[PDB]
């Protein structure tokens, strides 16, 4: 069947790991576990096309670059996540962008801006920003929450129908 | 606020009201109730924007061409609906893309095809072929069943994110 690998990308502790859990294994995980590296598989019916969710859950920091320089390389859609009560996750979005251009050779990827988080109140990023920065790299702004499942399976989707007309 | 002029075009029968009341009423329709023309109006919250939803639910059949061309002048996206059980309405997809691009001046309108009644074990159109159709129009395929609620918003909001990115 047709597989989508997937990369999840983003500043640490933006909720990563938990928009992929909650996709995969139908719960919101509130604890805190960093990530080094996981990768999960799933078989899924999208748009009635079998195919296998191939997602590579990655590490934010410094230590990971070399990490991903190789992951990004081989993936085809990436998931661009960043924290809605974090302007930090916000700015640092650029910088991840730029490094898969870089490894991809290309100006566009399938990608999606992702604002995490958005059952919090206390937001210091304005959707507003997020999607007129959306518009700029010309990709689509999803937010979600893992929290809530808001707009997990609409990030997720999007970016494999992506991929799909790329 | 921003407001979204989205118009539901289809051959009669696909279920353009039923993907429309259940978006907006909460409910699945099993009637025969065939439309003239219905406006919807709803105040959303779509990826933290707030806008207002204007839907304008379309009658199928050449009676109506001539309301037709007047409806898809002022629609910024349109939700090109056909059934999963219906070759003939997905063969008509033909002609009522080729009258939005006439009438809106444009190779390029925002515009999602949507497969619906997925719910139903009887297909006569398969994901692939209606996929490829999509990918030769440079659109994207989204599959619904207004029975299960299936694929209803993803399909309108994914028409509302490509107006966004037009
Ligand atoms: N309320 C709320 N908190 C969330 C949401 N998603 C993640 N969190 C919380 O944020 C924290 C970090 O989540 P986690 O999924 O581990 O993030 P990460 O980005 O993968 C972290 P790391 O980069 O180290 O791998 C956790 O306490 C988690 O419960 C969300 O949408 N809503
Ligand atoms: N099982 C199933 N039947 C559906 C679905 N959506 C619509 N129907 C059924 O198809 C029939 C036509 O639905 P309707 O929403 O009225 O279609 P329409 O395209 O708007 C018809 P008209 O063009 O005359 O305005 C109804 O009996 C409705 O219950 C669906 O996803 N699943
Ligand atoms: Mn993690
Ligand atoms: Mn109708």
């Amino acid at each position: 069947m047709t597989e989508y690998k997937l990369v999840v990308v983003g500043a640490p502790g933006v909720g990563k790991s938990a928009l992929t859990i909650q996709l995969i294994q139908n719960h919101f995980v509130d604890e805190y576990d960093p990530t080094i590296e996981d990768s999960y598989r799933k078989q899924v019916v999208i748009d009635g096309e079998t195919c296998l969710l191939d997602i590579l859950d990655t590490a934010g920091q410094e230590e990971y670059s070399a990490m991903r320089d190789q992951y990004m390389r081989t993936g085809e859609g990436f998931l661009c996540v960043f924290a809605i009560n974090n302007t930090k996750s916000f700015e640092d979005i650029h910088q991840y962008r730029e490094q898969i251009k870089r490894v991809k050779d290309s100006d566009d990827v399938p990608m999606v801006l992702v604002g995490n988080k958005c059952d919090l109140a206390a937001r210091t990023v304005e959707s507003r920003q997020a999607q007129d920065l959306a518009r700029s790299y010309g990709i689509p702004y999803i937010e979600t929450s893992a929290k809530t499942r808001q707009g997990v399976e609409d990030a997720f989707y999007t970016l494999v129908r992506e991929i799909r007309q790329h």
